[PDB]
């Protein structure tokens, strides 16, 4: 027979939970925005490196240093794959956030 206490307890919790949930949302958004920018950088770098890599592998055959060309071309090919994977994670952080933002509303 102390119903008045339990309610003020539930309110305390409710005030906090509401603040923590909102803080988390903002953090998750902060991260998605960062990813949006980071992705734009990799978007451009991937371009030249991808451009460079096709060039190397194109000249390579008639270069005096064919081997060194084919070797460096291969080194870019691997770095390109690694970057391509990193970009996929970024796109995922962004999208995943948008989906959550979307459904957390309508």
């Amino acid at each position: 027979a102390s119903l008045v206490g339990e309610l003020q307890a539930a309110d305390a919790e409710y005030q906090n939970l509401a603040n923590q949930e909102e803080a988390r949302f903002n953090e998750e958004r902060a991260q998605a925005d960062a990813a949006r920018q980071a992705l734009a950088q990799n978007e451009q770098v991937y371009n030249e490196l991808s451009q460079r890599a096709q060039r190397l592998q194109a000249e390579a055959n008639t270069r005096f240093y064919k081997s060194q060309y084919q070797e460096l071309a291969s080194k870019y090919e691997d770095a390109l794959k690694k970057l391509e994977a990193e970009m996929e994670q970024q796109k995922a952080v962004i999208s995943d956030f948008e989906k959550i933002q979307a459904l957390r509303a309508g």
